[PDB]
């Protein structure tokens, strides 16, 4: 609800709040702190590797030694959790997408690692077929190259349960299968993982934005993410998906995205996260290398998710947030 | 909200992604050439045109170039250009007078536009930080700060001046309290009853500026500066509709939030609020991120029509954006 | 939400914005497009053959190899999908409708044509007994006359099966028979039809403007349509068939009723169609071809139902208004 | 709303229309002869009856005439009637000066009213269309546009005359900024405390018109002629809201959204938003359309109650319909 | 929703639309008619009989062949139901209250002659079981004298299905047992009787306004009716009511309530009705015979209830108010 | 509102009415003493006392005698009394003069009371249909119609003769348009700052007045006259919101709706969208009703707790009541 109260220049003049550092900060709406930063970091078979990537500056593919040389310093910044991501060698990738639930592979081994070393750091394991399928599709394909929802749910609920017996606390399907999040649920309740959360992404877009990611990790779109152009489909998405039990909710890519954020927040009143995708990252760190925008614009843009209503961000700006927010 | 009990399997949300006609069908937004306005920088002298390194693709123009380049602009179906002038160095002052110069370029290219495109929007633009000495928006007092009521005196007669070259939109983007309502009492009574006055009502104190800043020549003037003491803090939500409902009460014609993408929440909640026609700069720093990525091959181009969807998607009637060219014939096809 | 926001004249002249056609357009709140269109189409059994419809101008019936020859033009247009209404021989009709659910009706056999020649155009089957039935109602009577609705479900259910069969995308039972979008979504899921819409006919009024179609098809109604008097109703009708699976819900008629359209679409956010009816085509028809009205009108009366909230709207107008969108 | 997890087959809403007797029951809406405001086409002279080829069934009445036929729309309960003046050729002027002739047709036409049935609602039009050689609804500056201020002027002469006549309520029609405050500032000021104003508050700049500009006589005038830059474009519905708002703030007694069926969705917001006196002008090209289809045999005569009924459930409080002799009667059966 | 507008004196002059009968008429909100009465009527059991009532002056007790002589008016006057309430000899009281069900009861043997005297005037029966216990109260007592809820259900649905099998269209619960909504539904569908309506009494509050009532039929309840304060609670109940398949829901006391009438429109926009019950009746019909108020408060207490949201009111006025609004 | 999901069995609403204990605990609405005003009818003279037949159990008493009862009223703790004078039938004129008569009925029973019990809240009525010959509550023109600022100029003078006796609210029960304002300006100017008004906001031409009238002796002289002019049509809800919007606007520290339990759904509407201080008039026509029920043993004297209770659960703050003494005592105890 909202009230103008009649308030009318130059009885009400608003820039006075704004004359002085200390009236901004007593009025200040919205504050990020360490507490709303998720770091995706992006997982290598090897040890002792690092690896580039052309289209996301400063970003590197880690080996697990490597991951956990570097999750030192990231606890120490206070960062809550990251989001793991397997790049995954070419001779595991299949049509059954069997590398998906291997207690063996990338994703689970890094779970228990980082679990046994650092067991307050949340992990948040990604539940998706498009890192394993020859194809890169998120999904088991028909005889026509569709994905198959059902099918390819039974491969995601394997893999779910692989990454809760890894000891992730946090499973995130970012699939966009139908009833996928209830699937799920039903699985991990029935075999006693009574605590493991489930992070949906909810509203999940087919984006543009979304291409340095695809380098990163080695891998139509339209037929299960959803149309750009569509927002009150956004609230039919995240209201079945906490009717199934997720216990956050996300919406994908983030900026293009705040107002999707500010609609879900307002109507269902839960955690509700947002990704700021690679291809954002790549466009804010493209600029900051040119000389074309000031450092600064790396906080304006996570303050802005804060302001929409989120209650954390998955972002590949967290450490460098977290070292300026420490200071 | 209501859910209305929708439960998995009997809905399937990707039953109607399906198939294109059926995502054609319950596609609940369309971008078209009616929403886009093009910013224009505009130089001084003739056959003058200079590229801005910090906006790839950009250029500043003499108006004999603009008027060239405003052809196609028309045939493409571009409803309104928005006018930044390039000020000489020399004309800069304290007093910011060449604000409203009848001769000054602002003045110049809209009586040459109007005479030329009569159908074709123009939008000047009220403020005076193209013509400061320091870069700031409006008049400084003693101490530094950026002065109020001083400062609207001369945006009144910039506006003055602007609607007396022809302009159909004058837009105020100097976020001084209380301009909107100086700025219309001026127009009403000098007879101006129908130039629109488009306020930038939810302006922030944005980093996303500094190109435009190296465009339109003030980069060098403000330096260091800031404008946190007149332009809103990022942090602000609430604070953006106590804008808004003062400018419509001041007699606004449209109202802005600025910047665009980094603000699609604010977009959202003035439309929500205000049912008023609300408009959106897509401003120099996401243009300049989008290009440096698409020229780098990270994004392909398809992210023009995505990013400028997202405006409509959220609210937004009209989009100040340096895409304009490019999505209008993009949308021709 | 609203707020007039203190706005009073002079500050206020809502005709600034209307001064020149350059504003109009940029304030202007929504469009039409050849996103929004679906043409209903009148299906002959026979071959080479059309027929004018009296109260109807300009609306022919086709035989299937007609209807085709002028699809290629609606799809040359862009209009997304058609509307199919079989026009029953005689012989075929029966009290049990069984012809509805015939593998060789017309109806199956003009979708099974258009789906092998246009494999993008949408095809929305019609699912009813009254074009099957001896009495023209649109159900299984029972010995006094009234439309029983459960028996009725098991016609419509296997009608809806033998349309999915047939190869349409789009399913929309037009019945106003209680609980039958449940039943037909159940059967379509259990037959393993995953991804045939319903487009739900949920707020059907029983209205004198069907008079012309009654013609073309060649066909008390109180007892099931609604009472035009109802809006409040229509809200719970609506509520039941997203409920029960309706992918889309429909209002009809059309114009009459742009207030329940707008109230639908402000309750539910989901995706919201419209029928412009035989009667509303047939009135401004005539009045344009008396030279009463303007051509224009046509491009009005759509105008208003995307305005009022409409996604997508069910014209006999569909042609002549893609072809004036196309210039 | 809530739905309250009503599901079928425990909710079957096919029960409560089993039956005539609960449908009466269950019926939210129901048309009177209370709702029903009928537009009267008034000619000059003395014993004059003209048929309107693109109105079937609809006849422009003498004075004289229109005294007779009122006698049988009284009788049926028809609580006002909205007179419309078919102008003399030669009384059109660019000054319009003929709207506030106190012997113009509106006026002698209301006095003959008011004096015959006293009981009798006589709603006038204030507008300048009847008036002008152009067939705008103001008058014309040098470069074609319909000026606001100087046309609320005549308009305020207007309404005066007519309430100097005797009208219980003046219509403005004209879509004039302003022009209800105008208007109600004039009447108060010369002291006509109780002379309501029905205001057009969101009236279209539609197509739906054609008929009754011939009916007037003032398609000849109008030609090819437009309104777009006073009246609404059609898209446009939050406008509406704001359009009434000012309406009620200047003082209007009643609102009107204008056409009506085409508009359905406007009335509801407007009554939804305001909680005001709601009117909806079924227009000329609304009547049109039914009449054609009906003599045609095309529609059943019980088309017209549907249409009808769909305004009040809309919101609508009153109607503006040339059926309202023909509802009147089947509603008095 | 609300906005004042800024209307403000002079320029806003309420009266204005006050000045004369036309412009009040054109801006009159609500309008009584008779689509909008339903006639409670009591019962007897023998012949050619009539009994008036001391504390209900002007209302009748009357035998079946009385009560169709004048229901024959009723018709006539268009008044679309009647509410029948028997009034049960003492022989026939019992702590079982199988009088409920007794195919030979009053209420039945009442149904079946109107339905076949009258085929389209609506008879809604009571189900209640305190026309029928010795101790008068609204169900099965225990041993301690509380009404048990589940086991008075359990008659409650003999009863519904007797009035069912007699023809009733509408019957209407009046007992406020606990869930008796949905149980008597499931019992009705499974009998087969889809279209025989329930009309629940859904608020109905423990008041001192049914005193004339009791006497009219011959006959604590704070343990299951509502107490008077609550409004809040009223919404619950009605929510209940409808998600177990009430086709309408009531409001009793009436004029009393008539807060709880706008309120239950309000939130649920489903059929909502209202009894202006024996002791509104007997403190008008008092007041009027006495001479301390006109006639015309009858219309203005009908008139409250039509602005207060009802769709349709129980009301001993009904046939006084018919003939008012015929004439 | 938001039903949770509550379904039978885990759901029995009839639990939390089992016991005595647990219905006190979610009882949502309690009536006290705080809540009740006393209207008294006041007669010229001593040792006057006169009953009413068609308000049983209520005397119009003079001055002395008012004195005597309202001990016990105060010691009941009824924090007001409404005062209605019962004029004598020669003090009546067209001009109402007796109205802001400094030794008018009213006028000499405030001064009375406030000296005799300080802490007593006395509301006066600010009416001219005790002091007209024909009953109406203003000054009648030539046409027989109740002229609306001619009778606030006389509502006026009233008011600032009640402030001036001492009265702390005057209440506005004539219903002229704007009177509320009118009264508070010159309240204001006059420097009575904290006399509260108590606007009648919702008051309407109901027939359930008819036993107040025999108790003023104002019925003679109205004999079949009506008020629709001016007190609302019973029909309208709407309206009522219009009608408190602008008495709030105007300075009312309270306003009220009448008459009472016909019009609850009024007193709901008031309270939730204003959120003001609201009271309601349980009048004559209520009181006669109840008590002729209640001695004619139809009804049980519970009634009128119950009666009252609805007010509360409605959204009143007060209630002007005949019932204040016996609701009181019933509370004591
Ligand atoms: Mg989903
Ligand atoms: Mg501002
Ligand atoms: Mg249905
Ligand atoms: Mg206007
Ligand atoms: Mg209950
Ligand atoms: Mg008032």
């Amino acid at each position: 609800s909202f009230t103008p109260a009649n308030r009318a220049y130059p009885y009400t003049r608003l820039r006075r709040n704004r004359r002085d550092d200390f009236s901004r900060r007593l009025v200040r709406e919205n504050v990020l702190t360490v507490d709303d930063l998720i770091l995706p970091v992006f997982v290598l078979d090897g040890v002792n590797q690092r690896e580039s990537i052309p289209s996301m500056p400063g970003v590197e593919r880690l080996s697990i030694d490597q991951l956990l040389i570097e999750a030192e310093e990231w606890v120490a910044l206070g960062i809550p959790a990251l989001a793991l991501f397997p790049v995954t060698p070419v001779e595991k990738k299949s049509l059954d997408a069997a590398e998906a639930y291997n207690p063996e592979g990338i994703a689970q081994r890094a779970t228990r690692a980082l679990r046994e070393r650092f067991p307050e750091l949340g992990i948040i394991t990604d539940v998706a077929l498009d890192p394993f399928t020859t194809h890169g599709q998120d999904g088991i394909l028909d005889d026509d190259g569709y994905v198959l929802n059902d099918v390819s749910i039974d491969v995601l609920v394997r893999q779910a349960l692989s990454h809760a017996e890894a000891g992730a606390q946090v499973v995130a399907p970012s699939d966009m299968m139908d009833g996928r999040i209830g699937a799920i649920r039903e699985a991990l309740e029935s075999a006693g993982h009574t605590n493991v959360r489930v992070m949906a992404y909810s509203a999940k877009y087919a984006s543009a934005y979304y291409g340095p990611f695809r380098d990163a990790v080695g891998s139509n779109k339209a037929t299960y993410q959803m149309d750009p152009a569509n927002s009150d489909e956004a609230l039919h998405e995240v209201a079945a998906d906490l009717a199934e039990g997720a216990d956050m909710v996300m919406v994908k890519p983030g900026m293009p995205y705040l107002d999707i954020v500010r609609r879900v927040k307002d109507e269902f009143r839960a955690p509700t996260f947002v990704y700021q995708v690679s291809g954002e990252y790549a466009m804010h760190m493209g600029a900051i290398q040119n000389g074309w925008l000031a450092e600064s614009v790396i906080l304006e843009s996570l303050t802005a998710f804060k302001r929409a209503g989120a209650d954390g961000i998955l972002t590949y700006f967290a450490k460098q947030a977290a070292e300026q927010l420490r200071r």
